[PDB]
C-alpha cells in the first residue's frame, strides 16, 4: 500500500527514428516507488488500465524543456488569461527522456519539485542535462544522435528540480542512535520508509546555521562517491535537520581501533585511496575540508571509506574547537602555519591528511602519543614528526612524509598523492 504522492491528468508524448510523433492524456502516479500513466475514462471520471512505468531509482533528473518553435494549437500558450497542454518537463532515465506537458505552469512546478523530492536520493544523479526536446533522432540543443548523450548543459542542482534542498520531516522516521558529534546527536533513519539517510539534529546554539543554509546549496550539488552526500535540511523546526548519507560501518577512527578486522596492508592503502580522492575532487572544487582526520571519516557496508564534514567547521559557535589553544583545537592534526598564524589552505589539509594516512597504517593510534596538545604545538613547529608505524613501507611512508614538510609550498597536492598512492598499489601488489 504505497502512498499516491500525486495524482494529475497530463499529454503524454510518444517516445520514438522515421515514427510519427503522437500525444495522448494520460493520468500520471508518482510514489516513492514508480512513476506510472494510466488510460483514463473521462466520461466516466476513472483510472483506465497501465500503459506504463518507470523505476523512481532510474531517474536521474527532472527539469523544464524548451518549448517548440511552432507547436499546434493543443500546446500553445493561450492568448488570454483539460483541453491545453503548453507547458513541458522531462523524466530522464536510462531508457531515454520521457517528455510530459502540463497544462499550468504551478502544476509542472509542483510535479518537478515532488519528482526531486523522490529521487534526490538516488546515486545516479546528473550534473547536465540536454535543455530542448528530441526530435528526428537528435538533439535540439546538442545535435547529438542518442538519447543516452550525455546533458549539453549544467543544471542549476544536481539532478534538476527546478528552498529545492528543503525536505519535509512528515517522511522521515528515526530507527537507531548513531551517537553524538560537535553538533549533537544523530540518528539513523529513512525517508518514506525506502531510503537509507542519516539525520544530524543540529543542537541550537551549536552552529552559524544562516552561513551554513546559504553553504549547504552549494555542498548538495558536490558529488562523489568517496563523499558523503548532502541530500538536504529541515529548516522549518526547533532544532533543523540535515539529511546526508548513511554509513553503515560509522566512523574510520574506531573501524580501525577494532583489533578484529586484521586488516591487511593492501586494504589500508585502498582507504587513504580512497580518502585521497574524495580530497582531489574537493580541490578541483575550491573547497576545504578544514578538519581532515580519522574521527571525521566514515566507512560504508562494503568498507569503503568516505570523507565527511568537509566545510563544516566554518560554523562552529564553540570557542573551545575554535580557538587555536582550545581544549577541542584539533592541534595534532593542524600544521605549523595553522598553528601560528591561522594560514589555512589546501596545503594545511594536505598535512592532516599525512597525519590521517599515519593514523590508518597506526591502527588508529594517537599521534604524538607522548606529547600533549601544547606540548605538540611547541614541537611540531621545530621539527617533531611522526615515526613509520610498523605496517607502513619506507615507500608509503615516504609519501605520508612529504605532507609534513615545513614549506607548505613545498607539500604535494592531493592530485600528486593519489598518483603516489596509485604508483604504490601497482607496485608492491
Ligand atoms: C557502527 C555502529 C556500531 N553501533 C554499535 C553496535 O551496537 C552499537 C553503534 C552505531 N555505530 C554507527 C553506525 C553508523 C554510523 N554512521 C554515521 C555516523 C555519523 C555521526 C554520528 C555522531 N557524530 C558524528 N560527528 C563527528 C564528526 N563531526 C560532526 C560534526 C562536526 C564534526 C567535525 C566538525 C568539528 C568539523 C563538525 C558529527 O556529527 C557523526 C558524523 O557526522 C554521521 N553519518 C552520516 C553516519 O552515517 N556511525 C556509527
Ligand atoms: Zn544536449
Amino acid at each position: 500500500m504505497a502512498a499516491v504522492i500525486l495524482e494529475s491528468i497530463f499529454l503524454k508524448r510518444s517516445q520514438q527514428k522515421t515514427s510519427p510523433l503522437n500525444f495522448k492524456k494520460r493520468l500520471f502516479l508518482l510514489t516513492v516507488h514508480k512513476l506510472s500513466y494510466y488510460e483514463y475514462d473521462f466520461e466516466r471520471g476513472r483510472r483506465g488500465s497501465k500503459k506504463g512505468s518507470i523505476d523512481v531509482e532510474k531517474i536521474t533528473c527532472v527539469e523544464t524543456v524548451i518549448p517548440e518553435k511552432n507547436p499546434p494549437p493543443e500546446r500553445q500558450i493561450p492568448r488570454r488569461g483539460a483541453e491545453r497542454f503548453p507547458y513541458p518537463f522531462q523524466v530522464v532515465y536510462d531508457e531515454g527522456p520521457l517528455y510530459v506537458f502540463s497544462p499550468t505552469e504551478e502544476l509542472r512546478k509542483r510535479w518537478i519539485h515532488q519528482l526531486k523530492n523522490v529521487i534526490r536520493y538516488n546515486s545516479d544523479l546528473v550534473q547536465k542535462y540536454h535543455p530542448c526536446f528530441w526530435i528526428d533522432g537528435q538533439y535540439l540543443c546538442c545535435s547529438q544522435t542518442a538519447k543516452n548523450a550525455m546533458g549539453c548543459q549544467i543544471l542549476e542542482n544536481r539532478g534538476g528540480g527546478s528552498g529545492g534542498g528543503e525536505i519535509d520531516p512528515k517522511d522521515l522516521t528515526f530507527l537507531k542512535e548513531l551517537g553524538t558529534g560537535q553538533f549533537g546527536v544523530v540518528k539513523y533513519g529513512k525517508w518514506r520508509g525506502q531510503y537509507d539517510v542519516a539525520i544530524r539534529m543540529i543542537r541550537e546554539g551549536s552552529m552559524s546555521e544562516d552561513e551554513f543554509i546559504e553553504e549547504a546549496k552549494v555542498m548538495m550539488n558536490l558529488s562523489h562517491e568517496k563523499l558523503v552526500q548532502l541530500y538536504g535540511v529541515c529548516t522549518k523546526q526547533r532544532p533543523i535537520f540535515i539529511i546526508t548519507e548513511y554509513m553503515a560501518n560509522g566512523c574510520l577512527l574506531n573501524y580501525l581501533r577494532e583489533m578484529r578486522h586484521r586488516f591487511q596492508t593492501q586494504q589500508l592503502l585502498e582507504m587513504c585511496k580512497d580518502v585521497c580522492e574524495a580530497m582531489e575532487y574537493l580541490e578541483s572544487k575550491q573547497f576545504l575540508h578544514r578538519d581532515l582526520a580519522a574521527r571525521n571519516c566514515l566507512v560504508n557496508d562494503q568498507g569503503v571509506v568516505k570523507v565527511s564534514d568537509f566545510g563544516m567547521t566554518r560554523y562552529v559557535l564553540d570557542d573551545e574547537y575554535t580557538s587555536s589553544t582550545g581544549s577541542k583545537f584539533p592541534v595534532k592534526w593542524a600544521s605549523p602555519e595553522v598553528l601560528m598564524y591561522s594560514k589555512f589552505s589546501s596545503k594545511s589539509d594536505i598535512w592532516a591528511f599525512g597525519v590521517l594516512m599515519w593514523e590508518i597504517y597506526s591502527l588508529g593510534k594517537m599521534p604524538y602519543e607522548r606529547f600533549t596538545n601544547s606540548e605538540t604545538a611547541e614541537h611540531i613547529a621545530q621539527g617533531l614528526r611522526l615515526p613509520r608505524p610498523h605496517l607502513a613501507s619506507e615507500r608509503v611512508y615516504t609519501i605520508m612524509y612529504s605532507c609534513w614538510h615545513e614549506k607548505a609550498d613545498e607539500r604535494p597536492s592531493f592530485k600528486i598523492l593519489l598518483s603516489n598512492i596509485l604508483d604504490v598499489m601497482d607496485e608492491e601488489s
